[PDB]
């Protein structure tokens, strides 16, 4: 299934290295840039997004009026909400590079996040454009068996749960 898969644009906690979660921050102005230029560049399909408003507001400035999911929000990071990836426990840095055995004090666990991912994914009928996080990015790329880091305000095109058909970054 044709999947196109867009990170939102940038927020304050992208520049300042913090782990951003449910943690409901704006874009920043170049952020919203990075959505206009979207335009125009992603396919005419029918839209899903993450509820949360650095998404909803990179679907609407991308010329799309999606139809809203909490399923597609990034990870729930709980306590570690705001961290700095910096100072981040060695075992959570650990967990989080090799995508794998992390678990949140009050959040949602890897696995977790990766059940509810997957599962809005498999009952996608047909091909669609999903305005979501960097964390369910990568999860996709990764269960492709691909490295799932990709620029703020960028998309990937995968042929769900085959391949990644193409990144798509603009400067």
């Amino acid at each position: 299934m044709e999947l196109w898969l867009v990170r939102h644009g940038e927020t304050l906690w992208n520049r300042e290295g913090r782990l951003l979660g449910w943690t409901d921050l704006p874009l920043t102005a170049e952020g919203e840039a990075q959505a206009r230029r979207l335009k125009g560049a992603l396919p005419s399909l029918p839209a899903f997004s993450s509820d949360l408003l650095r998404a909803r507001r990179t679907a609407e400035l991308a010329g799309f009026s999606p139809r809203l999911y909490p399923e597609l929000r990034e990870i729930h990071f709980g306590a570690l909400e705001g961290a700095l990836w910096e100072t981040l426990d060695p075992r959570h840095k650990e967990a989080l590079l090799r995508f794998q055995g992390f678990h949140p004090p009050g959040g949602e666990s890897l696995s977790a996040f990766q059940e509810r991912v997957f599962r809005f994914l498999e009952g996608l009928k047909a091909p669609a454009v999903l305005f979501t996080h960097g964390g369910v990015v990568r999860a996709v790329l990764r269960a492709l068996g691909e490295d799932g880091l990709v620029p703020p305000g960028s998309a990937v095109a995968v042929d769900w749960p085959r391949r990644v058909l193409v990144r798509l970054a603009l400067d």
